[PDB]
């Protein structure tokens, strides 16, 4: 690699950082957008107050203005749905590691409330919160009430650092290695600059997803991570390990490699920091396929991506990693689902199974009760789209198990569903070629209705090859396609994916079958949990 591929490519220019026009040519249409004008101004400069006074129908009729609506706003965490709810947004925060409170809870669900069956809410396989409904109009109102309950939605789409994924059980967990809290949130303020915005990281060539590790279980999926901490000790003291590059598309699914670098705990901030500011200065901004760090450090080699990381540390200064990690190999994934005792004496967590992680405005208001009447008024999110209810007096536990919403969010459903997963799909994203969550929900109750298991197999349905369900991750994985029945006639099916696991012994799936019809789903997923998942038939 020449010196000259090392010259970092953006600039900063009066609080933002833009291409130097040397590096403009070839660019993705992306790219270009971002030029024509800086999407962090909506929010930075408050651009957003006058673009929300104008019609869509007018919006539309101009390049920049529909660039803001159906690319800059990403930057805002807002998602026009535009062939399957037009004039309508999805609406993503930041939530570092899953947690909520009770008054945020009661505050989303009031926003989707207004906006009646355009309007509900989904827990996201980044343990995340979406909103549903939004009208433009309505944004600067809505901005204002998040950040009075204490929520951002900055920079949770296109070309961010997204949701910063940690440990469920964090503080909670008798087996955690290290709380991720603190960390996830010092990655989250860093990212969004304590809510203001942070120009020096809106500008990357591609998403770019990150987690922190505290479990044994690997809850967090490091291995699918563009940066993910491993913790591990390093010449007496406590700091994490690092693994770069993981990542999914419809092209490509790679394993986070080693960076082959530690940092002590208080480097978090830091090393994210030099990761960044080397994707954002040096990668490629080309075929938006060929974009993701994962190119840029094969292009460079992992030694001359590493150099670049180190070069941007304080003090120049990035040690190597450790041998060994604080993650021990020996580990069964714990169910998290159910009542199970805290770390503190005399107090529970209970896990919550959210049928395909979706829900309405009166569910999450429910919700809200329960964690103020049996908890601390906090909620927890994770990434089977699932909720945990912490800091539950365990004197309280029998007289939560009778309330009337556990039989529909349960901490004890069928097995099968304790490990269903499933995106989106067409009900409202455009990219999806089938409905997911609906179709996922009655096929999987069909096939528990055919057999028992006592394997946790975990199974995921996603709608398109960007795989936002981690299908490759999956004992059984679908993604969604259109095929033929025997008349030939167009249907809904499925590429059905093996081979997938999580954990330390992480590997990931393959297609196994093609273009499966839907319709004929049961019988082949019934027949494969009884041939290599030990089922029994009732
Ligand atoms: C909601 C969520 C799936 C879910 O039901 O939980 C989701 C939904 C969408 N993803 Fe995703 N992705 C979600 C996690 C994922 C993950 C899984 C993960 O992060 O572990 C992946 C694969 C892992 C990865 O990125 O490396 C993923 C891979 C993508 C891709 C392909 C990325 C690529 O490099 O090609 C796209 C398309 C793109 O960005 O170009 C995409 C784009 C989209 C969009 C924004 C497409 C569009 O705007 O319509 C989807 C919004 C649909 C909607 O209305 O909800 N989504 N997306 C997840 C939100 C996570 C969050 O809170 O931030
Ligand atoms: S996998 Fe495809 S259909 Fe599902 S949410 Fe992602 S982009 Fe939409
Ligand atoms: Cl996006
Ligand atoms: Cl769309
Ligand atoms: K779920």
């Amino acid at each position: 690699v020449a010196a000259e591929r090392l010259e970092p490519r953006v600039e900063e220019k009066d609080g933002y950082w833009i291409l130097k026009e040397q590096f403009r040519k070839g660019i993705n249409p992306q790219e270009k957008v971002k030029i024509e004008k800086e999407p962090m101004k909506l929010f930075m400069e408050n651009g957003i107050e006058e673009l929300a006074k104008i019609p869509i129908e007018e919006i539309d009729q101009s390049k920049l203005t529909k660039d803001d609506i159906d690319v800059r706003l990403k930057w805002l965490g807002l998602f026009h749905r535009r062939k399957n709810q037009y004039g309508r947004f999805m609406m993503r925060l930041k939530l570092p590691n899953g947690v909520t409170t009770s008054a945020q809870t009661r505050y989303l669900a009031s926003v989707i409330r207004k906006y009646g069956k355009e309007g509900c809410a989904d827990i996201t396989t980044r343990q995340n919160w979406q909103i549903r409904g939004v009208v433009l109009p309505d944004v600067p109102e809505i901005l204002k009430g998040l950040a009075e309950v204490g929520l951002t939605s900055l920079q949770s789409g296109e070309d961010n650092v997204r949701n910063p994924v940690g440990n469920p059980l964090a503080g909670i967990d008798p087996e955690e290695i290290v709380d991720t809290r603190p960390y996830t949130n010092l990655l989250s303020q860093f990212i969004t600059g304590n809510s203001r915005g942070n120009p020096a990281v809106s500008n990357l060539p591609r998403k770019w997803n990150p987690c922190v590790v505290g479990s044994h279980d690997l809850y967090e999926h490091p291995h699918i991570n563009d940066l993910a901490y491993m913790p591990a000790t390093k010449d007496g003291r406590f700091g994490f390990n690092l693994l770069v590059g993981g990542f999914f598309s419809a092209k490509r699914c790679d394993e986070a490699i080693p960076l082959d670098a530690w940092v002590p705990a208080d480097d978090v901030v830091p090393v994210c920091r030099a990761i960044l500011e080397a994707f954002r200065d040096l990668g490629f901004r080309g075929n938006r396929q060929k974009c993701r760090m994962m190119w840029l450090i094969d292009e460079l080699g992992v030694e001359g991506f590493r150099a670049e990381v180190e070069k941007r540390m304080p003090q120049q200064q990035l040690e190597r990693a450790s041998p060994e990690d604080l993650v021990q190999k020996q580990w069964e994934r714990r169910d998290y689902l159910g009542v199970h005792p805290q770390k503190q004496e005399g107090y529970s967590f209970i896990g919550l199974h959210i049928p395909v992680g979706r829900v309405q405005a009166d569910d999450m208001d429910e919700l809200a009760r329960l964690a103020d009447e049996y908890g601390s008024g906090e909620i927890r999110l994770t990434v089977e789209q699932n909720i945990i209810i912490p800091n539950i007096e365990t004197s309280k536990i029998e007289a939560l198990l009778k309330e009337p919403v556990l039989s529909t969010f349960s901490p004890d459903p069928p097995i099968l569903m304790k490990g269903l997963v499933a995106c989106t799909g067409n009900q409202f994203c455009g990219q999806a070629i089938i409905e997911t969550k609906a179709r996922s929900l009655k096929i999987t109750e069909e096939v528990q209705r055919q057999v028992s298991l006592t394997k946790p197999v975990r199974m995921h349905w996603t709608g398109c090859p960007n795989t936002c369900a981690q299908v490759q991750v999956a004992d059984i994985g679908f993604m969604g396609c259109l095929t033929r029945d025997k008349n030939g006639k167009t249907v809904e099916g499925a590429d059905v994916f093996l081979g997938g696991r999580i954990g330390s012994d992480s590997h990931l799936g393959e297609v196994y079958k093609k273009a499966v019809p839907c319709d004929d789903l049961v019988p082949l997923v019934v027949d494969l949990l009884v041939n290599n998942f030990g089922a029994v038939p009732r």
